[PDB]
């Protein structure tokens, strides 16, 4: 049983959870017995680029706090050369397990969902920053209510992946896809591209006008329309977070 | 117990090897009680577009029959509207599987290996055939001497794909990449970008000038420049079949 000190305030390590190679995140337990998480990042290889992205991420994180519900809390850091812990809320799963492990969704869990995300993205759009590697893991799911992890700022699938990210070889639109594909995903049981086994013939796919995605009929047609339009590979006619707030599928009935 | 018909004659399946979605490979007894394989294509889905692919293939391998030893042989194949069948000789096993369950490569099975790719390679090459799909799957062992297996005209990893077809969102370049990749795994053994994980920092890795693959030091340094100059990311730059042909590693000791 073992312990961390994070600006001089002490937490046990209850367990690890999160593992991302040079990082780990454990729950832990505070001095008034109290449970948080703790991120922690090794910084013995930080070369200064890949450093600043660090500091830019952590600043803007902090910043963004009084912004919106939907970011996680970020509650005390400390930085030196060698590392940084960060100290924030734990919550009870994230969303990719949640899904892993679900096999049902209702459709009403479905769109309060949605609804968080993009509330999310939107603030962090709101601000210059495009995240540009959205996946549901990305959230964390605290009593029914999703949070944004990170900004994708700092520093394992081609799923999620838009096709002018592809023609590559940098537009808020970028978010739209990968949130459409979280959508998808929640809705016809899978993301757009998994039938395709060949990870170069999904490349080729996901840039393909005339393949066409498969779109199911269902009860919520708002909820098919709305897919329909986040899947449009050309991004200039994609819809706008702005637009998808004010859409029928997270407006009415 | 069960049989095929091709042409008229008959061979009796002993068991299926291959699978390849609408193909499979059986090894089959015929009349004279003797061994062969036979590959069977299901055309039912074919457009005439894939369905001129087949033929084409078809017509060049039976043709560049009599021109190289180091492509499999075809005895006689039927094809109709909705199939083909195609009798083959049986081998021992596949390249990849060899792979797969040896964990030692006497350095001079290595050589003639390469070689006998090389020989194999060069003849599709000196026909306007390129095969840009090389992967230890396309050869197969028979008594310790390798076969092409098909050419790559027809109709799951990234790893063997060369920087160029990356830049492309077609030159015999591009099979010198894969080979050399196959040859890589072959000596340091995996391939150049095995150890990247996430499947699209592979890709960028793959085209980056300026990441090293690694070449570790080694006995054999005929072996260290072959892979060294086969896996230069301008093909301009790369080395060609004639020259590979005649560089030391084939020529000396
Ligand atoms: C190095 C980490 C990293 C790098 C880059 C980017 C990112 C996120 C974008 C991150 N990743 C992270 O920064 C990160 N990863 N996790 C998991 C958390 C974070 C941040 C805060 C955070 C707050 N609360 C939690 N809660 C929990 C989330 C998931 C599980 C869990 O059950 N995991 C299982 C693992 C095995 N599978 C099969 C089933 C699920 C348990 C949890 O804590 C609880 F115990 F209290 F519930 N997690 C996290
Ligand atoms: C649909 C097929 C297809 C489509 C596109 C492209 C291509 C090749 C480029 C092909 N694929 C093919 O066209 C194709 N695939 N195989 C396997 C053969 C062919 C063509 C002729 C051919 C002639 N002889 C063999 N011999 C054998 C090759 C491998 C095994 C074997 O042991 N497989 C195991 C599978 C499981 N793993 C774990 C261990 C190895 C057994 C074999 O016959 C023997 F029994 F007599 F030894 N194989 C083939």
């Amino acid at each position: 049983n073992e312990c961390i000190s994070v600006k001089g305030r002490i937490y046990s390590i209850l367990k690890q959870i999160g593992s991302g190679g040079s990082s780990k995140v454990f729950q832990v337990l505070n001095e008034k017995k109290q449970i948080y998480a703790i991120k922690y990042v090794n910084l013995e290889e930080a070369d200064n680029q890949t450093l600043d992205s660090y500091r830019n991420e952590i600043a803007y994180l902090n910043k963004l706090q009084q912004h919106s519900d939907k970011i996680i809390r970020l509650y005390d850091y400390e930085i030196t050369d060698q590392y940084i812990y960060m100290v924030m809320e734990c919550g009870n799963i994230d969303l990719n397990s949640w899904l892993k492990k679900k096999k049902s969704i209702d459709p009403w869990e479905r769109k309060s969902y949605w609804k968080n995300m993009l509330e999310a993205v939107h603030t962090i759009h709101q601000h210059g920053i495009v995240h540009s590697d959205l996946k549901p893991a990305n959230f964390l799911i605290v009593d029914g209510m999703l949070k944004l992890i990170d900004f994708g700022i700092a520093n394992g699938t081609v799923n999620y992946m838009p096709p002018e990210a592809i023609k590559d070889m940098i537009s808020p639109k970028s978010d739209v896809w990968s949130l459409g594909c979280i959508l998808y995903y929640m809705t016809y049981g899978k993301t757009p591209f998994q039938q395709i086994i060949n990870q170069i013939s999904k490349l080729h796919a996901i840039i393909d006008p005339n393949h066409e995605i498969e779109f199911p009929d269902i009860p919520e047609k708002d909820l098919q329309d709305v897919l329909k339009c986040c899947l449009k590979r050309d991004p200039k006619q994609r819809i706008s977070i702005p637009e998808l707030l004010a859409h029928p599928y997270v407006q009415i009935q």
